[PDB]
């Protein structure tokens, strides 16, 4: 805790809502999807790589301008506000993000530049970037991770460029929304746009995982894009999300200054993606710095199949930690900081296994079951009993519970 956090160069003042933790500034700044080599910086280039290529293959496809060096600090209003998320919306409670303060916060998704690169005008482009999220704590989650976001306009003579009397055809008019479309869009518009979305996302997956894969899209809803997908990948005999899209709310579009136009967004997942790519089994491994890992993907030529060869596994260990919440103050994700602080990557998963509450003391009991694995080695039984104990004093220090255990 303190008064005022420095960050990248700035100075933020604290308040009710700041929540960043020390553990999660040290990562600020690393740039995964920056590092040459890097799994991340590989689907990067192999993304960037594919819409050039159908830049210069199709005369419609437009070129997409790339920004993947943007500070993950923004504002309320450009992670929620730009994008029509309600001021009571749960994706922002203080428990799933990091906040500096109430204005400022690390971009919990790259949609927080969505608004801008539209208000400077432009009509295609990608962003690549650490995205951050307090989330649980399990071999597929981690406070930080990365995303690619897209963007593509369309104005009406060029989307209805292939029909005859196109020019009789229209990108609003006045109606209802539906399952299928917003209120100010024409179902002839909406048909296209999403027919170009969805093509061109699958012609993506085609280009990273070869004409094999298995997908399906998904509807599901987003507050800046209406109809909404997401699109699932079938991987180990289980359908995965791997992306998030939509046609954009043209409210976010008209906002922008680009009220004559009507377009697509999609967001990538790039762990999600890597680890399905080259059946990576933990994303702690993207923060290792095991050349076991690291060395397979340096490759002569982005398109230089890698064929990921998984490290083996090591054996865990296993402890229960217990204790009681304070009076009326205390937050899940609030331990799973401080475990990720103290067990750093250590941790393989934190699950809540038991809670109830006492009768005489009022008081509510919340039992975790750790499981440490590391990642490069096998763990004693001795450095991960230090390394509990300790947990579980800052457990009483910090989070003010009431060691049960
Ligand atoms: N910690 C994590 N590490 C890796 N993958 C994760 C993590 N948390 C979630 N995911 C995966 O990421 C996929 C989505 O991220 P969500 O955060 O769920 O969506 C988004 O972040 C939206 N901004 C996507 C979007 C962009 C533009 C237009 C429309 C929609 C999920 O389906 C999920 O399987
Ligand atoms: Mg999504």
């Amino acid at each position: 805790p303190g008064s005022v956090v420095e960050l990248l160069g700035k100075s933020y003042p604290q308040d009710d809502h700041s929540n960043l933790t020390r553990k999660v500034l040290t990562r600020v700044g690393r740039n995964l999807h920056n590092q040459q080599h890097h799994p991340l910086w590989l689907i990067k280039e192999r993304v960037k790589e594919h819409f050039y290529k159908q830049y210069v293959g199709r005369f419609g496809t437009p070129l997409f301008s790339v920004y993947d060096n943007l500070s993950p600090v923004v504002t309320t209003w450009q992670n929620f506000d730009s994008l029509l998320i309600p001021a009571d919306h749960p994706s922002r409670k203080k428990g799933d993000n990091y906040y500096l303060n109430r204005t400022h916060m690390l971009r919990a998704h790259t949609s927080a530049h969505q608004w801008d690169l539209l208000h400077a005008g432009l009509d295609a482009f990608l962003v690549v970037g650490d995205v951050y999220r307090r989330d649980q704590i399990d071999s597929q989650h981690y406070p930080i991770f990365h995303q690619l976001e897209a963007v593509r306009l369309f104005s009406k003579h060029e989307l209805f460029a292939g029909i005859k009397d196109g020019e009789s055809l229209q990108l609003f008019e006045q109606s209802s929304r539906s399952a299928h479309k917003q209120e100010t869009h024409t179902m002839e518009a909406v048909k296209l746009v999403e027919f170009d979305l969805k093509q061109t996302l699958t012609r993506l997956m085609a280009h990273l995982f070869g004409d094999e894969l298995e997908i399906r899209w998904v509807d599901c809803y987003f507050p800046f894009t209406h109809p909404s997908f997401e699109m699932e990948i079938n991987f180990h005999g289980e359908w995965l999300e791997v992306l998030g899209c939509g046609v954009m709310e043209q409210q976010l579009v008209n906002s922008a200054g680009a009220q004559d136009r009507i377009g697509w967004a999609f967001g990538l997942g790039l762990e999600r993606l890597a680890m399905i790519l080259y059946d990576i089994p933990d994303i702690r491994l993207f923060w290792c710095e095991d050349e076991r890992f690291l060395k397979q993907f340096c490759v002569s030529n982005i398109n230089q199949k890698v064929k990921f060869q998984p490290l083996s596994k090591y054996p865990a260990v296993i402890n229960d930690i217990s204790f009681w919440l304070p009076s009326e103050n205390y937050a899940e994700n609030d331990f799973y900081d401080l475990v990720r602080t103290i067990g750093g990557d250590l941790v393989e998963k934190v699950d809540l296994i038991d809670k109830f509450v006492h009768p005489k003391t009022h008081k509510t009991s919340h039992c975790y079951r750790i499981t440490y694995r590391h990642m490069e080695r096998t763990l004693s039984q001795r450095e991960v009993r230090h390394i509990h104990q300790a947990l579980q004093e800052a457990a009483v220090q910090l989070l003010g519970v009431e060691g049960r255990f």
